[PDB]
């Protein structure tokens, strides 16, 4: 028998070669779900005779796209090889953010500094976004999915649980493989790295919102009681239709990048509170809203603390809806809107093991934690 | 913070002026739900190029109709000012039943007497039925919904709970207001009224059904084990479509009055029992059924007891369906059908704190508790 | 009052005459659900006037098909009158499998020997498959459903509960019959038969799968951890449309015979295991798969044990899907495909109180439990 407790998920770019730089291990939770489905057509005969021909041949006409959704953690840890903080699943973020292949240093989709690891969507303008091969250890069978381009990355601010993203991706085909592709233990998570990983956890009870109105330069102090965040590169797979053969999908195309999320907060009648935001949105009706929303999973402490900051420079905010709990709270929905519909300006993510108030403010102002005017 | 325990819902007829006659307080339960939604259109670009333009501007194009649904009680209490028994939410019943403004004495939609308060739908043939403004205390903020026209009033005979109606209405717009419209303490429920309110409760375990066949003059003795009742003035809101502005709904129109309900009873094989009704409906198939259905929430006692009587002079009754519980019970559905499709003859509700058998018979036969032949 | 504990369901072939040969009693569980519904059209008026005509006459225009679904057991017991083992509900299986009336001895849909009772689907080429009248004793009322042709029979291998089938059929009409059609106690289950019934139970924890690949002559050792099986004679009832009358359905027609099921098993990496089947199905993509699936509700023992064998000579098997439980298991779906779309070769069922390994192999190889080559 094979146990789910022993499952390992490895992410790689090339089929043949396999070293620690090109592929690593993902510290998946017990939410893994993969598989493939087929489109089957049933042929039935319906003729008006005295003796009907009751039968139905079934034909497999095409294959769908292989689907996988594992739920790893948010673990920004310092890299021993080069003093630049890297999350264990940086390649998944890169495949989400850019089509160019693994340019860690050069400012692109997956750019990391000594201080901060940060994810830009400026280069997210390609079809077939950074094909990645994912190897899954169903105990000891080594089954992988070929050419996985990821579809969704969802952060859920559970307000009472550790930071965890839930990836989703549409692979071309799921291939079992009799033999091992590479060496598991050497490639996957060493103990020395695992120590920093265990030290880099994010609580999500220290999340603080920084909603600001670009129209009026008004900043709101909102205590988040829960929220949701999702990135959805809408991938639709093109499958040729051959009548007498079983066809696998070819190509993946793309859709509309949707950096979207939801934010829930309690109703406070103080100044620059949640109720003031509700009144501002309900009283003034605007076709387009311009908000700067900063989701900092960690706190903004005058100390080195792990955090997974999020920013959306301009984000349309829907009308808040009053939710009647024991203590009333409003849930706002926000969808990042790129500028000029060409450049990637929806937002960017920042992961690092050490975040301070100054560095968080730096990333909020400009892309990295380099400088900030600060009066 | 703002708590749901302190919520108060005030129903008013006029905006500026505010006295005890024009508006009162509704003793709502903890099922309040109000809010507004907006229709947002997302613009995406899908062109066949080497570099796709992955972006999506989002626009707010129109506003929907504000939705509110609180669940108050059925509390017919005698009025100190005039000796006519009035429910605390009488003008809500009036807005359900008529468009003319609060003609309490004159026989219309909300007609009251010393003996009975009754709700007639004879004048329920207007568009824009009796606009009412509803003020909501989310703790202390005084946010209201402008020009609420109620949509549904549902009575649920739970058999084990106090009589409670669950209103629903589609308001034009939700306006927060910084300041108080009126004085909450003087306008809403005084202690002297509250005493009679506590004294006028309806148990719902004393309900008795009085189904009679107008075709065959056959009366059935049915012990109700549960049931449902709903009045639905279908309201669809007309919103202008302006491309470059956010439009709020103008006007409300009106649809088909639907006094509908469901009744469940155990299967008794006695004479004039539920099984006899089932056999009568299943054996004889008629295009139109004519039944007189009377739902008396209180009991018919030789004494003064509170009750919330319903009568439907002619009501089409669907075919009963056998529900296989531990003890088998049939569920019948009935929808009151008006005569001539012009006058309001679907039915009428009778609320009062003191009902006797004679008064219940009076209201079942004729409109009020004046006289009945009984020879 | 009437209790569900006393409900008895009798299955009969003829209306007037009633003996033990024509009808018996079905040992139904507490899942009985019968009833009838009607198609009602509501007429509403929507005209643009200052005074809308708010009203809605409701008309009953037609009747649907009466629906019933009881859940009896799988109880193959030896018949005292003739030494041929017969299940208590053999008429239901006969109506499922054939249109010709009760040829128990010879070769048809319900063909039984001294060894095995069997359900053959070769003769399911008729509309209006073997009309049966089912009498339901809701305590003491004796109401039946007229001309019931069954639509579905489902076997659920719960892996921890006794074998039980869940019939479903669309009867023409539900008729009360205040008087008794026949004598209940004499017709239904005597104590002597009930003893063998208590002796004939099937545990379902001894089920064995015998998937074999007709293409490659490869046999898989698969331990079932659960599964499903269903036979679905798609019955669509033709109801005439008369405007001014209530019409009951006339005729029943028939659809495509669908012997379908599902199989769930744990992932074993042994030889000829579930993992081998998964690899064979996922690595090789074929338009049509030809599998011989033999699902025995009982076990194969070198002794006389009750069992309910099932076989599908040609069964298309869909692509297995990995289910991520604590121990990973794959769920395969299989739909029997008849040969030439004219003869009934989807499969056949075998019920008997005594199966040995030799008799099970007999029924798997050829139709009867007579001989098999074995050398």
């Amino acid at each position: 028998l094979q146990l789910l407790r022993n499952t390992r998920i490895f992410v790689s770019t090339v089929k043949t070669g396999h070293n620690k730089t090109n592929t690593q291990e993902i510290l998946v939770q017990d939410d893994i779900s993969w598989g493939q489905d087929s489109n089957s057509t049933d042929i039935t005969v319906n003729e008006a005779g005295p003796r009907p021909t009751r039968g139905s041949k079934r034909f497999n006409d095409s294959l769908n796209a292989a689907e996988w959704s594992f739920s790893t953690y948010i673990l920004p840890y310092k890299d021993k090889n080069t003093s630049k903080q890297i999350v264990p699943d940086y390649m998944l973020w890169h495949a989400l953010s850019s089509g160019r292949a693994i340019n860690l240093e050069g400012t692109t989709g997956a750019h990391n500094n000594a201080t901060n690891f940060m994810v830009n969507f400026k280069d997210n303008s390609y079809h077939e976004l950074a094909m990645l091969h994912i190897y899954i250890l169903t105990d000891k069978t080594w089954s992988y999915i070929d050419s996985c381009q990821i579809n969704q990355a969802e952060v859920n601010v559970d307000i009472e649980d550790i930071g965890r993203v839930t990836w989703s991706g549409n692979g071309n085909q799921l291939i079992p493989l009799d033999e091992q592709p590479f060496d598991p233990d050497q490639i996957g998570i060493d103990d020395e790295t695992y120590m920093t990983i265990q030290g880099s956890y994010i609580k999500n009870k220290l999340t603080i919102l920084k909603i600001k109105d670009m129209d009026t330069n008004k900043s709101y102090d909102i205590p988040i009681t829960g929220g949701t965040f999702t990135i959805n590169n809408n991938i639709t797979y093109l499958t040729p239709n051959v009548m007498s053969r079983v066809t696998i999908p070819i190509g993946s195309f793309t859709g509309a990048f949707e950096l979207t999320g939801s934010l829930t907060a309690y109703l406070n009648d103080k100044s620059l509170g949640s109720m003031e935001l509700y009144k501002d949105l309900i009283k003034t009706l605007k076709v387009v809203n311009r908000f700067e929303i900063a989701l900092v999973l960690g706190g903004e402490y005058d100390d080195e603390r792990p955090a997974a900051i999020l920013v959306a420079k301009q984000a349309h905010v829907n009308i808040p809806t009053i939710e009647t709990d024991d203590v009333l709270g409003t849930s706002v929905e926000f969808k990042a809107i790129p500028s000029d519909l060409d450049a990637g300006d929806e937002g960017y993510l920042g992961f690092s093991s050490k975040y301070t108030r100054t560095t968080i403010n730096n990333l909020i102002v400009n892309g990295d934690g380099a400088t900030d005017a600060v009066t």
